[PDB]
């Protein structure tokens, strides 16, 4: 097709490997490059660790305003939000809220050990559906992005479809579903990603994500006013192992995507 094309050319352009799935819930069709591929998720994986414990609270109604104590062991390489709250508590919505808009990885360890381990975090994966998501490290090791690793992998087609089921879809509660799409909203670090390739009239909810071999990532849900909604993931991961991060490939990507 045309888009494949394009998508083609820019991932040539970069040379890196791009991996992009929209689905167009209008006709339920999907536009996929390198879909079926395994990428490196980096922090996009902490979408699924807030909605793993957004699933817990709909028994636990009460689960979100439950301190949780920081402190010094707790801080890694890049902690923006938890190094606030050294020595003092947080609740697990205001981590939540730390991991998705501020991509803490403090928080992300934090949603990851109340959830019993990386395995609780594929658990919940697996009984929404996803068979292909897997998280195996904690922060910051799971930003390692090896190639040929399948540690904290996933492929663009699985993480669109998943994501569409927690932001669109009901595998979440309405109180669930609206409290993590209202996160994705607030993100403050996908100005240069796929925001920057869409029309600014776009309302996005996204996650951004980086590791080595400069792995850039980012999961959005897109609502263009009057039309049926988008999900776009677009993961890409270059040769080099201190290869600089390419945000600006994530957003040539969403252009032509947004042009279809
Ligand atoms: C997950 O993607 C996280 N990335 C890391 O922990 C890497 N070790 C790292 C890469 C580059 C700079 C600092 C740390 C966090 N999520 C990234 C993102 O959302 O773009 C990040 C750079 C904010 S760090």
């Amino acid at each position: 097709s045309a888009v494949q094309q394009k998508l083609a050319a820019l991932e040539k352009s970069s040379g890196g490997r791009l991996g992009v799935a929209l689905i167009d819930t209008a006709d339920n069709t999907q536009v996929l490059y390198r879909g079926d591929e395994r990428f490196p998720m980096c922090s996009t994986s902490k979408v699924m660790a807030a909605a793993a414990v957004l699933k817990q609270s709909e028994t636990q109604k009460q689960l979100l305003n439950q301190p949780v104590e920081i402190k010094p062991a707790d801080l890694v390489n890049y902690n923006p939000i938890a190094e606030k709250h050294v020595n003092g508590t947080m609740t697990l919505a205001e981590l939540s809220a730390a991991a998705l808009q501020y991509s803490d990885n403090t928080a992300m360890n934090k949603l990851i050990a109340q959830l019993g381990g990386p395995g609780g975090v594929t658990a919940f994966a697996r009984a929404i559906g996803d068979e292909t998501f897997r998280l195996d490290r904690t922060a910051p090791t799971l930003n390692t992005a090896i190639p040929g690793d399948p540690r904290d992998t996933t492929t663009p087609r699985a993480m669109a479809q998943t994501l569409r089921q927690l932001t669109l879809g009901h595998a979440l509660g309405e109180t669930q579903r609206a409290q993590l799409v209202t996160w994705l909203k607030g993100n403050t670090t996908g100005a240069a990603s796929i925001r920057a390739g869409l029309p600014t009239s776009w309302t996005v909810g996204d996650k951004t994500g980086s590791g080595d071999y400069g792995t850039t990532n980012d999961i959005a849900v897109i609502w263009p006013q009057g039309r049926a909604p988008l999900v776009l993931v677009t993961y890409f991961t270059q040769p080099q192992q201190n290869a600089e991060s390419r945000r600006d490939v994530l957003a040539s990507a969403a252009r032509i995507i947004a042009e279809g």
